[PDB]
RNA sequence: AGCGGCGUCGUCGCGCCGUCUAAGCAGCGAACCCCGUGGAGAGCCGUAAUGGCGAGAAGCGGGCGAAUCUGUAAUGGCAC
C-alpha cells in the first residue's frame, strides 16, 4: 500500500488533483483511484458513482502529499497504467 | 497660445478681468466577485504591505458591476 506509491510515481501514468482524477475516472481509463482519509464528502460521491475501485488510504491529504514525491496536499490522485509497480495489486 | 476690455507709459512692455451652460435622458465601464478551460514544485505568481497555489497557480475566454466622462437638453445669460 505504501511501498507501491513509489513506483507508481517512478513509473506508470499517474496524476494528481482532484478535477484531473474526476476526468480520469469518468473516462474510464483510470484503473484504480486513490484517495485520503480525511477528504471532503463532496469528492466521495463521484468515487462511488465512478466504477473504478477505491482504494482508501488511511492517512491525511498532508502526509499523503511528501510520500507521493509532492511537498504539496493530495486529495485524489488516479494512476492511468501501472507500469512497473504493483499498488493495483494492492486495490486489484 | 489666440481673441476682447481696463490699467501703467520718466524708460520698458508688462500686469489684471473675461473668454460661460443646470437637472433630465441615452451610451461606456475600474476593483471585488461568479463561471468554462488550463495543468504549475529540487518552485512559480504577485502587492505600498500582508500574501496565493493539485481542496487547482500563471495564462486564455465570458458574465454581474462606480463615481465620473461623451452626446443631447442648446438656447439662456454676456458691453448680441
Amino acid at each position: 500500500v505504501d511501498k507501491s506509491l513509489i513506483k507508481a510515481v517512478k513509473t506508470g501514468k499517474v496524476i494528481v488533483g482532484a478535477n484531473r482524477t474526476i476526468d480520469a475516472a469518468a473516462n474510464g481509463s483510470a484503473k484504480m483511484v486513490v484517495l485520503a482519509s480525511n477528504c471532503p464528502e463532496d469528492i466521495k460521491k463521484k468515487i462511488q458513482a465512478t466504477d473504478i475501485p477505491v482504494l482508501e488510504y488511511e492517512g491525511t491529504s498532508v502526509e499523503l502529499g511528501p510520500v507521493c514525491g509532492k511537498p504539496f496536499t493530495i486529495a485524489a490522485m488516479a494512476i492511468l497504467d501501472v507500469g512497473e509497480s504493483d499498488i493495483l495489486a494492492a486495490t486489484a
